Formats: structure tokens, sequence, C-alpha cells
């Protein structure tokens, strides 16, 4: 005996973990908020300040763009937003599913959306380490120090050097600390919510 | 039996299918959210750091005007603006037919807005073919390396360098390949929501 | 027979017509968001890159200055802003007097808010005319391409040459016609509201 | 007979007059939107642009130091800051002393906050008066043209010209009249809410 | 006999003292919108503008990167945000518990999160003490004037001068104001909450 912004709450709340609001709230306060707003700022001037050792116009933007031919800020961008994007499906589903059934209508009677976050908790955590894969892959661990440029609209070799190296290595272990965290976090929610389900059935 | 925010979420959601919430979903956290964020730093030094080989002063101003008439991130904006105007008339439309009917008053009785959702379908799934044209006739599919000047307040053939053109490849390629795969999905819903419409009619 | 949050929106809704809503649509999605997105970065450089053919320092600020007393986008921001003002003051007016009148108490008794709508309209409507006439006897249609200099601190006639016209100038032309085409839409409010009230007053 | 989102929102709005709710829309959307938007584009390049005529590295730094020992767009910010904080802790003590008093429980019986609102309203005056004393003392009416500096790292006297002080000049202005204006609609509530109040006590 | 957006907010209001609130309120108007708005800004060519008296490219990148290993706006906003969190866990573990609760069912019958607050605020009490240490023993009080710098891919002693020391002494020393006043209000909630724990209990 509740009404439509009663019982759509508890069809969404009682359908999720606590350990999954939790990581929902360290994935948006630890994750999405210090690479838009620390982030930015820190690879504002990667190319600006890239000072190579010639004279030759037309060398020093090759060499940046054989240096980097993506920088990794964007890649944390779209992982996080590829990470983000299961648990606004699912979400919407709910949603969906639970504002429809209460039109048609009849000590509550909530829906049992279970057997959909199984599939969501698999995909969420497939979707990590393949991301992950590819950073280690990709950027390695720590930035370096300084360049070597060869490809020639200039003559000879030139060595250039990275600006402020230091801090950008210090917030590549952050970052990598944070997903090792949260990786865990979502790990153990499938291995809890799967031994939770196999009991409640004789 | 419900209040007033009972039978108003009911009458927006029950009139909209699922293909149109993940497309909503879809359109605003993988294309609203990458332009503004990854989209705005690259092209933040087009022209600071287009790098001409001259020393007349002025030449290097006039050769970036004919090289980029309008770039392509406003294009992107203007076109995802756009194409989510229709989403949102129609959601205003709802909204104030909605909240007038129950002012009057009389196992729920919802209002039928479906004839107002193909008319929207059809106008927005025009209104990306038209922008998909303008974008390949424009800009191509890949940014150039080096530009050649002819304009003269100086004095020659000036031969330009581009910067970072291959990061701005990838980007574009892969907002190309995100409007492409959201192109099937309004595609696909006015052909399910067209088919199970003259099935109810007798 | 409703809650409190219940005759808080019909009271809101049964006031504005569909025109007004559209026109607020109209005028928040393609006024003030692409003012603030791409608008800004467009003009982030123009005295940066105001180049002019001199070598004494301080002829190109004193030059820039006298180029331009005041941009265009910060006026553009002012008229988007006092344009909206009225829009927010009978907005908080209705609410006032909505949440107020519920306190006291006795198929609904909605109240009449007609009487302060026309007046509204007016204000809005006259206080886009003034800016427009600024806007064309300030700024004209056109951005130029050059600009002559004599306020010597510097010896002789300085020629600077403006960076990227053509963009400002098709970004100018786009405002001017979505300036344009709202005033219809808060014109035609007027007179059909108008012409709505006198019918029913025997 | 309400609910909780019922009797929740009447003892808040009937404890804050229309003055203070129009006030608060003028100083949200002339005030804290202008200083946002419109002031930091202006003041970005304050320092970069500050051209003195001087060879010796080191010179520029130090004038331009004791040219502007801080900026007045912090001092706008923070007096901004500063005058909303009382309207924000009387708001946060009204719900406090509001969603409390229904738990127990008992043509409503809405509380009576009129003694808490003559506190907040002298506060909020007198920190206003404090605060224009000190700009006008800092920072005077209008920006200067050019500045003299002695502070010798370098040899002489150097004469250094301000970037765009018009456009300033003109932005401080409207900030003074808009900061004018609003005094006097704070000075007239805190006259008219409280002869109202002596009037109703036998 | 209330909603499910009835004993929702009297079961967080109830749990939460005014202490909290206007703690909460102070820590997020104060602390999080001036870093944010007036930090940036300042800390934007802090890399720019770092003259140093010497001609070989590549002294000057080095000689930044030893002057400062990681700037404090970073470390001011992580601890920020670090501060902020146990505040949020805390909230969306009373929600969960609180909706959960209502499910089942059985003059109101709220529940009682005095517990589960101690600990929260001890856990932010303690947090906050290592980062002011850590503030102390890593940047000091106010900012240097000039920096010497020796490690050499350049040749000889290299004397730089950062720039405008004068206003990020004023904010910093503003920043520790405000912690060390913030700290306080954390202090006496917990000596407060804890001696009206025990008195409830014979």
């Amino acid at each position: 005996g509740v009404d439509l912004l009663g019982f759509l709450i508890i069809t969404l709340n009682c359908n999720v973990t606590m350990v999954g609001k939790l990581w929902f709230v360290l994935t948006m306060l630890l994750r999405m908020l210090v690479i838009v707003l620390a982030g930015r700022p820190v690879y504002q001037d990667e190319q600006e300040r890239f000072v190579c050792n010639t004279l030759q116009p037309g060398c020093a933007n090759v060499c940046y763009d054989v240096f980097s031919p993506v920088s990794h800020l964007r890649f944390w961008l779209i992982q996080g937003v590829c990470v983000l994007l299961p648990s606004a499906v699912f979400s919407v589903y709910v949603l969906h599913r639970g504002a429809t059934l209460a039109a048609l209508g009849p000590g509550l009677q909530v829906p049992d959306f279970s057997a959909g976050y199984i599939i969501h908790l698999l995909l969420r955590t497939l979707l990590e380490a393949a991301f992950g894969a590819l950073h280690y892959f990709l950027f390695g661990f720590l930035a370096p120090k300084k360049f070597p440029c060869t490809r020639p609209p200039c003559t000879g070799v030139v060595d250039c050097y990275v600006s402020r190296p230091t801090e950008k290595s210090l917030l590549m272990l952050f970052l990598w600390a944070v997903s090792a965290l949260s990786f865990l976090l979502g790990l153990a929610d499938l291995v809890c919510s799967l031994r939770r389900r196999m009991r409640r059935r004789p």
C-alpha cells in the first residue's frame, strides 16, 4: 500500500547489494572526479613545453606526434566511461520493468531482478581485465624522462625533454592502485551474490 | 488511485520503448560526454602550434584561416544538439498533455501517445543522414599531415605542419563508429514500433 | 484531493502555454548551450594571436584595446541572461502564490495566473528589440579581416590581422538567425494568449 | 493532513518573503553566473600579456607581483560566497527544525521561524558594507592603463602596459551597480519584516 | 502513517546533528568551491612563467621538475576528497538500511543509527591530522620567491623566479585557517554526541 514514488526505490535498492553501492561511491568519487579535476590541468601543456634541441621548424611537431600517438588521459576517460556503461544499462532496465508492472496492478510484492545482476557483474568484470592489459602493454608504469627522435624533416637525431614526469608518474601509480582495488570489489560481489542464490532454491 | 507524482511517470515510461531508453543512454554517455571532456583539450591548440615555414607576419593567420574555415568540433557539437532536440520536444509535449488531463479527472487509464512517436522517430532519423552526408563531404575520414599555402600577403608557397593528426584521426574514427552504431538503433525502433501498431487494430 | 507535490505542478503547467514551453526549450538548448560550449573556445585567443606589424613594445596592447572595447561574447551572455530573468521572476512569483494558498485550505480549484502572464510576455518582448538594435549598431553583421591602427605609443600606422574571422562570422550569423526565430515565437504567444482572454469574459 | 514531502515546503516558503526570493534570484542569476562565465575569460591573461619595456629576465615577474598583490576576481568570488553563506545556514536550520518536529506528531499548524529571520538579515546586511568599503579602499573604481616599476632586480624605471583595461573597467562598474542595487533589496526587507512583527503582538 | 518518501528523510535527519550539517555546509561551500573556482586559475601558469636565467634548452624543465615534485593544488584536492569520503559512505549505509527495513513493515518508529556515527566521526577526525602533518612537513607555510638550481644538463647554478608568490601565500593561509576551523567543528561533535549517549542508558 504505497504510492508510485514508493515501490520504485525499494524495487531498485533491494536488487543491489551494499558492496555494489560502496563500489559505485568509490568509482565515482575517487576515479571520475580525480581524472576530471586534477588530470586535465596536468596534461594541459604536454605539447606546449615539449622542448627539443633543434632549430628547423617542423621537427618538434613530428617528434611529438611520434612520441605520443595517443595520450593516456583520454585512455583513462574512455576506460572509466566503458566501465560505468553496464551499471547504467541495468538501472535503466530495472526502472523500465518496475514502472510498467505497477500499471496493471495485482507485506510487499517487489519483483526479483537477480538473474539480471550476475550477467551485469560478469560483463563489468570482464571489461576491466582487457583494459588493464591494454594499459600495461601500451603505457607501461612510469613516464620516461627524455626521448630520442630520428624521423627526419630535420637533420640528425634530436633529444627532447618531457615536461613534469614525476607528477605524471605519481598520478599513474595512484590510478593504478585505485583500479586494482576496485577490481577486487567487483570480483567479491560475483562470488558472494552467486553462492547466496543456490542456497535459496530447494 | 495514485498521486500526481504517480500517473506522471507511467504516462511517460509506457510511451517509450526500451530501445529508445538505451539509445538515449548511449547517445548521452558515449557521445555528449566524450566530445565535451576529451574533445575540448585536443582541439585547444590547433592554431597556437600551426607552424609555418615563413617569416613575414600575417602569412600564418591567413594560411590557417584558409586551411580550416570551421573546425569539426563545433560541427560535432551542433550535430549532437540538433539530434537531441526532437527527443526533448516530444518529452515536453507529453508532460504538457499528461499534467493537464489529470486536472479535470474522470487498473489504470494512461493516455496513448503512440501516433506522436513515429513522427518523432522519422524526424530524428532524417536529421542524421543529412548531417552524415555533410560530415563526409566536408571533413572526409582522416586529417592531413601538412598543408600548402599560396594566398599571398607573404611571398611564395608556404608548407605548414598540422598538430597531432594521429590522435585527431583516431577520435574522428571513434565518433564515426559511434554515430554509425546509433543510426541503426534509431532505425530498428521505427520498424518495430510500427509493425506492433497495425496488429492492435481490428 | 491531491498532496502538496500534487497541485503544485498543475498550478504551474496550466498557467503556461505549449508555445512558451517549446520557446524555453529552444532558448536553453540552442542558445545558452552553444554560447557556453562553442563560444568560449573560439574567443579564447583573440588577443594572443592579434599579430601587428611592429616592433615597439606596447603598440599591440593599445591597438587591441582600441580595436575591441568589449568583445561580443560578453554581449551575448548578458543578453541571454537578461532575456531569461523575467521567465524566472514569474516562476518564483507563481510558486510563492501557489504554495501559500494551499496552507489555509478550502474537479480541481487551481488558481488563475493569467493577468501576470501578459505583462511578463510584454516585458520579455520589449527587452529583445533594444538588445537587437544595440547589437546591430555596435557589431554589425560580419567581422573585419584587418585593422589599421594610429594611436601612437608607436611610430606610424600599423596594420594588424584578426584571427579566424570566417568562423566568427559564421557563428554570429547562426546566433542572429536563432534570435530572429526566437523573437517571433515570443511575439506569437502574446497575440494568441490575449485574444483567448477576451473570449472568456461575458 | 499532508505527507512529509508536503509540510516541508510550506514550512520553508511561509517563513521567507517574496522580496527575499527575488533577491536570491537576482544574486544567483546576475552575480554568481556573470563572475564565473564572463569573469574568468577576461582575467585569464593578466600576467601573460603584461608587457614591460625591459630585457633583463625577472624584472617582469617582480613588477607584476608588486602591481597586483591579489586580483579582484578572487575578491569578487570570496565576497559572493561570504554573502550567500548566511542564506544557506538559515535554510539548513529551518530544514533541521522542521523535519524533526513532524516525527513526534500532534487548517495547518506550520511553525513560526520569524525571530530567526531578522538576525540572518542583519548579519547579511552587515557583511556587505565591510566588503564594499574594502573594495573601494583596495581597488578603487577604474583600472589603470600603465604602471611604473622601480623594485630592482633590473636596472632603472620600467613602464609596463596593462592588458584590456577598458573592458575591465566596464565589468567593474557593472558589478558595482549590481552590488549597490542588491544592498537596497536586503535593506528594505529588514525594515518591512520588522514593522510587520510588532503589529501582530497585542 | 507516511509514504516511502516520508520515513526516508526523518530516518536520515534524526541521525545527524545540526553541528554536522553546518560542518557539511562549511566544508562544501568554503572549501570545495574555492579550490575549484579560484585555485585552478592561480596555478594555471606555474610552469609557463617559471623564468630561469639561462640559455641552454632543457635546463628549465629539469629545474622546474626538481623545484616542485607535486604541486599543492592536487594535494588540496586529494585531501578534500578523502575527508568527504566517510561522510558519503555512512549516508549510503543509512539509506540502504532504511529503505530495506520498510519493505517488510511492522508516533514514529524510526531506526537508531547512533553506534554507526561515532566510528564515522573518529575516522573523519583521524584522517585530518595525518593530512595536516603531511601538509606542514611538505609545503611549509609560505611559498618562496626564488629558487637556486644545480642539477646540470646546463652549465652552472641557475637562479629562477617564482610566479606571483604573494597571492599563493595568501590563498594557502586562507585554506590553512579554513581547515583549522573545520577540525574543531568535527572534534566538538564527537565529545558532544558521546556524552549524550551514556546518559540515555539506565
